[PDB]
């Protein structure tokens, strides 16, 4: 019950750069009126642990929602599109790397801190989205 180096990602995050989004979204296959209404939003991130548990919410005038895990162990996420996919968040090295899988699809969100910035690369098939946080 002391520090995890998870405790790098914890706190809460503004989201101040996205590139691709929509592209992301459009391989993913979300529709127009969700891609429109979800590329604008700005989101914060709050993310916290408690013993191996870790949450992750988002505050967002597009959707909150919140999911909590323990690392390596599969979980339901019904995503903010309104997937119904079943998710595994693993820590490689530093990067917290969540993979969805849903419809024989898979799309993999890697998030990584730089700086002093949390980035979050969104990732479906050849088409990354790149998506950067910093402290609120
Ligand atoms: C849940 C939510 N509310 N407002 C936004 C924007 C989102 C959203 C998040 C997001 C942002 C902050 C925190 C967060 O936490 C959840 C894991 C609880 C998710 N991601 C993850 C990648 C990112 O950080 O933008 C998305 C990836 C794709 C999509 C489009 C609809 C398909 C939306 C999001």
């Amino acid at each position: 019950r002391g520090s995890h180096m998870c405790d790098a990602f914890v706190g809460t995050w503004k989201l101040v750069s996205s590139e691709n989004f929509d592209d992301y979204m459009k391989e993913v296959g979300v529709g127009f009126a969700t891609r429109k209404v979800a590329g604008m939003a700005k989101p914060n991130m709050i993310i916290s642990v408690n013993g191996d548990v870790i949450t992750i919410k988002s505050e967002s005038t597009f959707k909150n929602t919140e999911i909590s895990f323990i690392l390596g162990q599969e979980f339901d996420e019904v995503t903010a599109d309104d997937r119904k996919v079943k998710s595994t968040i693993t820590l490689d090295g530093g990067v917290l790397v969540h993979v969805q899988k849903w419809d024989g699809k898979s799309t993999t969100i890697k998030r990584k801190r730089e700086d002093d910035k949390l980035v979050v690369e969104c990732v479906m098939k050849g088409v990354t989205s790149t998506r950067v946080y910093e402290r609120a």
